[PDB]
């Protein structure tokens, strides 16, 4: 689990979005595994605006943050899960690291702020759904 809170927006994994997230839907992209809902309380997170390829992510299944090198956001095939069919996920970044399903929503951060959230894993890789292209999150 995990979300990003910026302005009046809550960013979550689309597959973990709650009934209240869907009741307050602003934007969703199935191909990206993202959903943004509206919040009443102001959020304090800053979104990174950069092309960093190094950062730190929170891994709940290890109660640890790991530093990682990650690929630029791209269209990658993701094996079917208990939340998705075997499909092509867009705006996805991969690193070598530990990820289990429950690690989804872990934040990946660089010096500029939030880069993305854990979205995929397995085979010793962790996949992060990029948010740095969603400029509207900061207006
Ligand atoms: C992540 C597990 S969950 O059960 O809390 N949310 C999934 C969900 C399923 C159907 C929905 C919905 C939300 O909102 C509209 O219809
Ligand atoms: C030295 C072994 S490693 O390279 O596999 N450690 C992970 C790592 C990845 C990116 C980093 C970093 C550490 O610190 C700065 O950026
Ligand atoms: C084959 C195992 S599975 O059917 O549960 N889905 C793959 C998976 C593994 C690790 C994850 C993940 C999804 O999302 C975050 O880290
Ligand atoms: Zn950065």
């Amino acid at each position: 689990s995990g979300a990003i809170y910026v302005g009046n927006y809550r960013v979550v994994n689309r597959h973990l979005a709650t009934h209240n997230d869907w009741a307050n839907l602003v934007w969703e992209d199935s191909s990206r595994d993202l959903l943004v809902s509206s919040t009443t309380a102001q959020g304090c997170d800053t979104i990174a605006r950069c092309d960093c390829q190094t950062g730190v992510y929170y891994c709940s299944s290890r109660r640890k943050h790991y530093p990682v090198s990650f690929s630029k956001p791209s269209l990658i095939f993701v094996e079917a899960s208990e939340y998705y069919p075997a499909r092509y996920q867009s705006h996805l970044m991969l690193a070598v690291g530990h990820s289990e399903p429950g690690d989804c929503g872990g934040i990946l951060r660089c010096q500029h702020g939030v880069v993305g959230i854990v979205s995929t894993g397995g085979n010793g890789l962790v996949g992060f759904a990029d948010v740095r292209d969603l400029l509207w999150l900061d207006e």
